[PDB]
């Protein structure tokens, strides 16, 4: 049902990635029109002498080259007939099956227009594949409560590095299961995923508030995380104080972000759960911005900044991108040692999450604590300027150095490691072990996902 395309456009375009760095060429690009297609495509280069290299590739979100297939095929996922939300008595809830590179941003606009349901679990920009993110977490303010997208899926049909289409879940085959999710690819590619659901709140109440001092910042982001009223969202970014009295006390201001899901009968209330919430909180007095939107304005917001960009040329510049998981033990080293050290290229995220919403049995990797933090530099090197993006990739070097220097156990988030003993320490032993026989199982000469640089032939 599928075609191979050589068209110079579609090759152009699966030899290149967000990231903006990493170029390497597939021979051509494949277009399925079902699972059955992906299964023929891989069944093939599983019986090919050489045993070419097959990826599929999302929305080309990657940082260096994680979706490229050198000189084999890339499966452009990209998308009639999608299936219904549907209610289980059983799982007690709503579940919509989608296709692997349906993005997420469609899948909500499907789910809010067929019951007014939703996923509970999101990333910040929704023009990223359902495959794409599962293959590595997804996370967003909501993890610390549902817990990444990996920990908000019941089922998935999945494409074996041998082509054989398999059902997987918590009881049938899971330990495909639980390797395809956080597996960067490595055990096959997901045709089908089952989203768990929620009903959709109508409106969201989005807060800024200010802080000067890190110490409150990270206590009030670890109180609001172990929220019964809570915030449905926590995050956080790192701003210089001179970009803006609260000068005087730091030159480095740390913006606390959350909000507030209501629809039509929680309406009434919302305005006081807010004032409750806040009143608890040491934010500095008189900083609080507050914003009200419809619930699909807000989780579109990174891309409304997107459109933005296009406009004057800035969003097809290369983003060295460095995202870490910090031990909240070794937080505090991270403002001096950092924020106000080695610190650039864009906004620094920072919020904790709780290690008990992610399932120890996945493939994902994250500190051995039980509250752990995202630590995101999301840079963008000048246009055109090749030198802004090699000063960008230094200061990344310079912070994993000072996170190995200091003995900070950190762990990166969608991983950059090219070399064996670095993938080893990532892993670490027993996470290692599980790794390589899972691949050994399910993708044995090493076809999937091979720009993610872990295993060879
Ligand atoms: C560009 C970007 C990325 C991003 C983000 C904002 C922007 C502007 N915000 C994020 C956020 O808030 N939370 C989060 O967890 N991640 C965020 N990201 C990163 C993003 O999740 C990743 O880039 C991820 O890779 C998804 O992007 P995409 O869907 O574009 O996928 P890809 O880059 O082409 O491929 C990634 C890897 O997975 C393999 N792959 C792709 N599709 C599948 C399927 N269906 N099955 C199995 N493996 C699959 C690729 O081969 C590659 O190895
Ligand atoms: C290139 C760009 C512009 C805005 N962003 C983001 N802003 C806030 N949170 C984000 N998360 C992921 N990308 C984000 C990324």
């Amino acid at each position: 049902g599928g075609r191979l395309s050589v068209d110079a456009s579609d090759i152009a375009e699966a030899s290149r990635d967000f990231g903006g760095v990493a170029r390497a060429e597939p021979m051509a690009v494949f277009h399925p029109r079902a699972a059955g297609d992906v299964a023929g495509l891989v069944g093939a280069a599983f019986r090919s002498a050489r045993g070419f290299r097959v990826s599929a590739r999302g929305h080309g979100h990657s940082i260096s080259g994680q979706a490229q297939a050198a000189g084999g095929v890339v499966v452009d996922m990209s998308r009639v007939a999608r299936a219904l939300p549907v209610h289980s008595a059983a799982l007690g809830g709503h579940y919509v099956d989608v296709w692997g590179g349906e993005l997420w941003v469609d899948v909500l606009n499907w789910t809010l227009s067929h019951g007014g349901l939703a996923p509970r679990s999101w990333t910040d920009y929704l023009y990223l594949s359902v495959g794409g993110t599962l293959s590595n977490a997804g996370i967003s303010g909501q993890a610390f409560h549902h817990g990444p997208q990996i920990s908000n899926v019941y089922e998935l049909d999945v494409v074996t590095g041998k082509g054989e289409v398999v059902t997987c879940s918590e009881t049938e085959n899971p330990d495909l299961f639980f390797g395809v999710l956080g597996g960067l690819g490595q055990f096959g590619i997901i045709t089908r995923a089952r989203i768990a659901l929620e009903r959709a709140p109508k409106r969201v109440r989005w807060i800024r508030a200010l802080y000067s001092n890190f110490s409150e910042f990270t206590a009030d982001q670890e109180r609001l995380i172990s929220l019964g009223r809570r915030f449905d969202y926590v995050e956080g970014f790192v701003v210089a104080a001179e970009g803006l009295s609260l000068k005087h006390h730091s030159s480095v201001l740390y913006c606390l972000e959350v909000t507030k899901n209501y629809d039509d009968e929680t309406a009434g209330s919302v305005d006081q759960d807010v004032d409750t919430l806040l009143g608890e909180l040491n934010f500095l007095p008189g900083t609080v911005f507050t914003t009200d939107l419809p619930y699909v304005d807000f989780l579109d917001r990174v891309h409304k900044a997107e459109l933005k960009l296009r406009a004057k040329g800035m969003w097809e510049v290369p983003h060295p991108w460095l995202n870490l998981f910090v031990p909240a033990s070794r937080i505090a080293d991270f403002d001096r040692g950092v924020f106000r050290g080695v610190l650039a290229g864009g906004p620094v995220l920072i919020y904790p999450m709780n290690k008990h919403k992610w399932d120890p049995r996945s493939s994902a990797v994250t500190p051995d604590e039980e509250v752990f933090y995202l630590v995101a530099f999301l840079r963008s090197a000048l246009p055109g300027a090749p030198e802004s993006l090699e000063a960008l990739a230094r200061q990344n070097q310079r912070i994993l150095d000072f996170c190995a220097g200091t003995g900070i156990g950190a762990k990166q988030y969608l991983p950059g490691h090219k070399a064996r003993h670095e993938w080893a320490e990532h892993f670490g032993a027993a996470r290692w072990d599980r790794f390589a026989r899972l691949k050994a199982e399910f993708d044995p000469r090493a076809i999937l996902a091979a720009g993610q640089g872990i295993f060879r032939p």
